[PDB]
């Protein structure tokens, strides 16, 4: 029976099944969205809901049992059974929060399906050369989030009263996000110096952020 | 056949007919003024009919001579297309059709082979990327559906529905009022709006970024590999 | 005629017109200051005519010396124009030339070499981008029609004009305020506009993406 | 006795406990923003201060003689050594500025850490290439700069009332950050043609930020 179970698993017919329900219930967790729905079949899609995380629990289970070591080696299984534990998580009381992460299932389709596989782990492999660029970025807003707040936190305090305010509002100055009208001309009005603050901040930050996508072309092309 | 073939082969021909366009061209954004559609309004609104029905002809004439040909060249169906958009009568229908007119214009696009190789080299592009607006179509949708129901009950213009979560979310990536216009509204409610969001951003940023970086890596490639 | 050639051709000829050159160029920035234009306002209009007038006969003594060579020569020409428009007279006529004179601190770019090269490597690279300008250009021309006629009737300052549509959509080609800013009300009009800007953004961007790329290359 | 210093200063445990110090201060600097803090185990920490940044003057001073001239010609240090002389600066009176400036003090965590020094340095080794163009660029500015103040400070003195303020003004043009809406839309309802100033700066500015990028991946791939 060892190997009864191996060849559903790893027949195409079980990945065809698998796939069919991601993208079935794909669709039907987008129609739990409206109001509409949640009248005249809303029964009927929670316990739908019920079934398909019941199938790929099995599933999920069949693939253990015959990969063994093999499943938890892979992440795309790893990240399988998060992602059922999530949905596996129940549905009553609890936490609101993993009623919604169940919708989680459906990267379950970048796993069940293998050419998304790819894109996916082809980006990844990318991700280590920037690592010592990240690393720096995060103490220079640390360094940065910092000063802010003890320079504006006083009189501006939504945006600067808090480290957390702080880093958030500085994540946006570097998005350029309304910085200067929203943040720096308002912050100017009070401390007509600010602008030797966010201008510096803001080249600094954009010189590196571009220096970083030159580091992934430079890492390819040589 | 080939007693209207020279005529339409010859490069008079491409010359006319691009003389046509332009022609509607122009009057196209001529009949945008409104000193102007009265006194030439009626002098112009059919020299439309004039330049679209020459080019009814134009596009009837091209079929028998490609033959099958002419419906496996995608530069012609867009003419046929915007002919065909262009011969639908003004009359009732849709309000829209009298401006999609207008692509007739982009006709200036296909009779000009100058056009045709920019347009295809842009093109061409595509197909390496598709594989990466489709996981970003997921990711969206993942996403769209998820501050509908976390945000559309307070938050109903911009999250009361699958579509206009898609919408805000969309202008989220293109980075515009995300923080000031959304984020911070959000966060005076569910102050932790920017869990969702600054993540989503980084993520779909990290993605549209990798989409160059791997364009540039593709033709620096082909002259890495000529050079052997 | 070599005499002055020699002289022409110097260094120091070089050197000092340079020298003119950043002196004129601090001066203009002086012009800003309201406490300048009062105390020292006559010392400086005259000044600036005064750099104005040396002006003339270095670009004399570099036509005669160049003799055709100076009127074929971009630098020259541009110049010979920002001196030109500094000779428009400083009284009446347009005030837009006693501004437009600030553009003479181009002329930094003509006589430093380094300038000269950086703006001409800049330049090289334009016209492989022509044929994108264009199709653009059309790409845009098609559109503000569209956007004139479908959004003009109840938008004007935006969409009412195919001149205020240009300008409407080089901004929402930069992004900027064209959600919160133009779409959403328009949609409150017209609730499908988005399958109008998206593409348009889409594809101007998409566009723009591959305009760099085709330069690094 | 004059080496057996030495060997000190390069010890596995002698750069080990500088870090340990930064990262010390490090994260020690993060919670005097907090106002809960300041009373309970607050004064704990305004004295915690006064050691570390001894030791750091302390450490700066060993590098100095045992490296004689060397520390002087050496950028990584000398930073070390200003950002701690800058914490040696007096507390009291002055300026506020310069209890602010301590926290720079964590950017010696990328000094006395190896790892980080070639990131840096690569991103350093960028600079010179840009500095031909990122000239024009200020000269381009400030032939601007004055044009918008002689041209719109008369209306629009926020924006373009100084030299100083239009040169701001430029810059956040230059990020695109609501300059149609923000400042050219109003623009135009007094100067109708301002449109045929900014869209071409638009162009040129972002021509060349974009050269900038070309010169940072062309020469970088060099
Ligand atoms: O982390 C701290 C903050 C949140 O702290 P908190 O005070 O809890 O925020 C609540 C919401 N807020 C800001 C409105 C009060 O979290 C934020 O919201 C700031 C987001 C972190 C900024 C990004 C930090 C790492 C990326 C740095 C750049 C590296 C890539 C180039
Ligand atoms: C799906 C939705 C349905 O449209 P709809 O519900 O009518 O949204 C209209 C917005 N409203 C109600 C505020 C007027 O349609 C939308 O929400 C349109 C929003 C644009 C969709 C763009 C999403 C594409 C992301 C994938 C990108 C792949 C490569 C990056
Ligand atoms: C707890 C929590 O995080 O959720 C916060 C809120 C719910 O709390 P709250 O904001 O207080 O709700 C308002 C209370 N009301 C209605 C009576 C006024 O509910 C929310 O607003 C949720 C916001 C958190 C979203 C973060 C999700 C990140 C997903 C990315 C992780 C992917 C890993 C695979
Ligand atoms: C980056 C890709 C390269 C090619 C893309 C560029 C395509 C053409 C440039 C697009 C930029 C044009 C935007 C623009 O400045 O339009 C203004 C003029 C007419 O302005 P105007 O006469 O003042 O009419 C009122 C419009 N207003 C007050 C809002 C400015 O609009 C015109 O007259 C058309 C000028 C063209
Ligand atoms: C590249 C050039 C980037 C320009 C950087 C910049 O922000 O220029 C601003 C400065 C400040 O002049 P200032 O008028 O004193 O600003 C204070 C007035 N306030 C508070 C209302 C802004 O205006 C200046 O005059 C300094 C600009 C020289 C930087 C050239 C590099």
């Amino acid at each position: 029976m060892y190997l009864r179970i191996t060849n559903i698993v790893e027949s195409s017919f079980f990945t065809k099944f698998i796939i069919y329900l991601i993208v079935l219930n794909g669709i039907t967790m987008g129609l739990e969205t409206s109001k509409t729905f949640m009248q005249s079949f809303g029964v009927y899609t929670t316990l739908f809901n019920q079934i398909v995380i019941t199938i790929f629990t099995i599933e999920i289970i069949l693939r253990i049992y015959v990969h063994r070591i093999s499943f938890f080696k892979d992440p795309w299984s790893l990240f399988d059974f998060f992602v059922v534990a999530i949905s596996l998580v129940p549905t009553s009381s609890g936490f609101e929060i993993l009623r919604v992460l169940r919708v989680l299932r459906l990267f379950r389709l970048v796993t069940a399906v293998p050419q998304m596989r790819k894109i996916v782990s082809a980006l990844i492999s990318v991700i280590p050369g920037m690592l010592s660029v990240i690393a720096l970025m995060t103490l220079f807003f640390y360094i940065f989030a910092i000063m802010a707040t003890q320079l504006f936190g006083e009189r501006f305090p939504e945006w600067f009263g808090t480290l957390g305010e702080s880093f958030y509002t500085l994540f946006q100055v570097m998005t350029l996000e309304s910085w200067s009208m929203g943040i720096v001309r308002p912050l100017m009005e009070v401390y007509p110096y600010a602008w030797v603050f966010f201008i510096p901040f803001i080249a600094v930050v954009t010189f590196v952020m571009i220096n970083l996508v030159v580091a992934i072309c430079v890492d390819a092309m040589a």
